[PDB]
Formats: C-alpha cells, structure tokens, sequence
C-alpha cells in the first residue's frame, strides 16, 4: 500500500517520504575526524531523502580507521556536526548519525594502536591509510577491560550525536565491522560468553544496543544489519541462525527501525549467493524494516507495494542525485555516479552533481 512518496515515522522521527539516503562514507572530514564545512553543503543538497543516514563516524580513535572520516567523540567534533545537522533541519530534512567502530578493519598507522576484534583475525586484502594502501594487520581479540571501554564509547558518542541536534542514531552491526565480526561464526573464534552458539555471537550487539538505548532512547535508536555474503572477509555459514535471532532480540529491546543490507547473486557492490534473510526478518521484526543495495525505483516500489519493507535506503544514487525524490517522482534519468571520487577529499564528486 506505502509507495516511496508516503510519510513514515521511525520512532518519533517523522520522514516525509521513503526513500532513505543510506550511510556513504566520503572522507571530506580534516585529518583529525573533525567535519568540514563542506559537509554542511553536502548533507544540505540531500535534504530531500526523508532520512539520511549520515557516513560512519567513528566513537573513537581506536574504532575510526578511515582516512579523513570523522567522529563524534570529542566536543570539537560535536561543534562542528552542529551547522551540519542544523542545514538539513533549515531544508524540512531529517538525520541520524552512523556510530562506527571498524574493528580489524583499521590500520594502526591511523588509529596509533593494534586493530581490535573479537579474536585475532586478519581482513582480507590491503587497507586505506594517510600514506596509501597497506596489508591489514592481525587484530587482537578484546577483553572484558576492552569491552567495558568500548560499550562507554558507543554511550557517549550516542549521547553526542544527540547533543549535536542529530534526529537519532543507527549503530552500524554490519559490512564485517567490529559488532558484525562478533555476530559471525567466520571471524568469530572466542571461547568465552561471546563466542560459540548464536545467543554467545549475539551478546556484543545486545550489549552495545541495551547502553545506546539507556543514553538516549530506544525511540531513537535504529541498527544496520547485514546479513548474507562475504563482506571485507567477514561471513557466517548459517546466517538464519543468527540474524534472525538478533533481528528478533532488537525487536524486543524497542529498537525503533532496521535497516538491512543484502548483496544478491547479481550485486554490483559485493555479491553472494548466500539467500536475503530479509523475509524471515520482516516477520520477527515489526517496526520500520529498510532495505538496501541494488535497488531501481521500480523494484523498490514493488518491495513496499509486496510489504517486504517500508521503506528503501540507496546509497551510490544519492551521491550523484541529491535530488533523487524528485527524479524518481517527475521520470528524470539519473545521473551516473564518478566512482573515482568516492573516497577523494576534493569537492569534485561531492557538492558538484546537481539537482534537476
Ligand atoms: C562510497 C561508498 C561509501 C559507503 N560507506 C558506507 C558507510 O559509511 N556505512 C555503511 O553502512 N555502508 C556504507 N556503504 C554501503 C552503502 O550504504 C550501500 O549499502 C551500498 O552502496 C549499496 O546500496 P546501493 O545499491 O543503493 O548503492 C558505502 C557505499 C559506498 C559506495
């Protein structure tokens, strides 16, 4: 019944439409994981999408190995995130910032220390730093002292976010980040109360969840999840026998919206043949359900006309149509996205695609 022109509510979060920015990670922050103002310009031309998810921005220095991404744990930062959220709400738009912690996926030449994860893994490949690619690093497996740290570094940047005049939060659980590496059995080794069976693997997520939603509101706090395909070295063998339960786990503790990325056999950003967990999800999870990746208009016109989701979050057309409402409700061709740019501090391919 819901087309992506319908209002929706996620929490008290009233979005004008449903068609969701979902989190893009640009690298136009300074050096120091401080936005720039460029990013208030950025965030502003996309106002339109009913709900934007910021990039990830890193709860700390440990969890944000990203060049040039930023973060959300000192004031300087909050500050600055101020102008940013304040332009988008000056337009009629609404956001929600991405709390990241990247795990193994960081290089210690950024964050100044070993990766952390929850067992000591290596991620596949090589990993962005300031001075060019490198081989990742093995992680070491965190401990009871770490975790304690690290749940307070989800808090505060959580009541951060808030403090800077975000509409909410989504903690980014997936792509093989540090919540995603404890939820699969392929990076999850520990012997302890985190590891092992589905409940074990899912006990980080509920941990980190149940200390956001105590600083600031189950209403407030919406997760991404990723369920099926290889994602930066991080699957599960049996996903069903965990996404499921936590997706079940978050409908009890109030979380107010889920959004869930899910790669298809022909995916053009990662693909898998691992099957989409996201209609056994829709029945265990009853609020706000987003889906993402691959989608046209027309399908995903076809998934909220079905009842698969709610609403549909799309990334790589929001980098090059700000304006996508628009262009989905008037038929205009949608301009293609510069993938050499993705990443690069310029404001070219950035602020320089326009609106119809
Ligand atoms: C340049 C770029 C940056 C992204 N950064 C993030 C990010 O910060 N957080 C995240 O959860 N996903 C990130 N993603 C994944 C997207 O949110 C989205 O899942 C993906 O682009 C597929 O959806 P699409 O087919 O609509 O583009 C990124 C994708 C791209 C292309």
């Amino acid at each position: 019944m819901p087309t992506l022109f319908d209002p929706i509510d996620f929490g008290p979060i009233h979005a004008k439409n449903r068609i969701v920015m979902s989190p893009l990670t640009r690298g136009r922050a300074d050096k120091e994981a401080v936005p720039a103002p460029i990013m208030a310009e950025y965030y502003a031309q996309r106002a339109s999408a009913g709900l934007i998810i910021t990039e990830a921005t890193g709860i700390s220095r440990e969890g944000l190995g990203w060049p040039f991404a930023p973060g959300i744990w000192s004031d300087a930062q909050v500050e600055a995130w101020k102008p940013i959220v304040a332009g988008v709400h000056a337009k009629g738009g609404k956001i929600v910032c991405q709390l990241w912690h990247m795990g193994r996926m960081v290089h210690s030449s950024v964050t100044g220390t070993q990766p952390v994860s929850s067992s000591a893994t290596t991620a596949p490949g090589e990993v962005h730093t300031y001075e060019g690619k490198k081989p990742f690093e093995q992680a070491r497996a965190i401990d009871a002292a770490d975790i304690s740290r690290i749940l307070n570094d989800y808090e505060n940047a959580a009541r951060n976010a808030i403090r800077a005049g975000f509409d909410g939060v989504q903690i980014h659980a997936a792509n093989g980040y540090l919540i995603d590496e404890f939820l699969r059995n392929g990076t999850n080794h520990r012997t302890d109360e985190y590891g092992g069976v589905p409940e074990n693997r899912i006990r980080f997520l509920k941990e980190v969840t149940e200390r956001v939603i105590a600083a600031i509101g189950a209403d407030r706090t919406g997760v991404r999840l990723s369920p099926n395909g290889d994602t930066q070295g991080c699957i599960d063998s049996a996903p069903e026998t965990v996404f499921v339960p936590a997706a079940k786990l978050l409908q009890d503790l109030g979380v107010a919206w889920l959004e869930l990325r899910e790669p298809g056999p022909n995916g053009t950003f990662g693909k898998t043949d691992q099957p989409k967990l996201s209609p056994q999800i829709r029945k265990v999870f009853l609020r706000p359900l987003v889906l993402n990746q691959d989608y046209t208009f027309e399908a995903a016109q076809t998934a909220l006309a079905e009842g698969k989701a709610d609403a549909i979050a799309f990334g790589r057309k929001f980098i090059s149509n700000p304006d996508l409402p628009e262009r989905f409700a008037r038929g205009i061709a949608l301009q293609p996205d510069d993938m050499k740019t993705w990443y690069s501090q310029g404001p070219e391919g950035y602020t320089d695609y326009p609106s119809a």
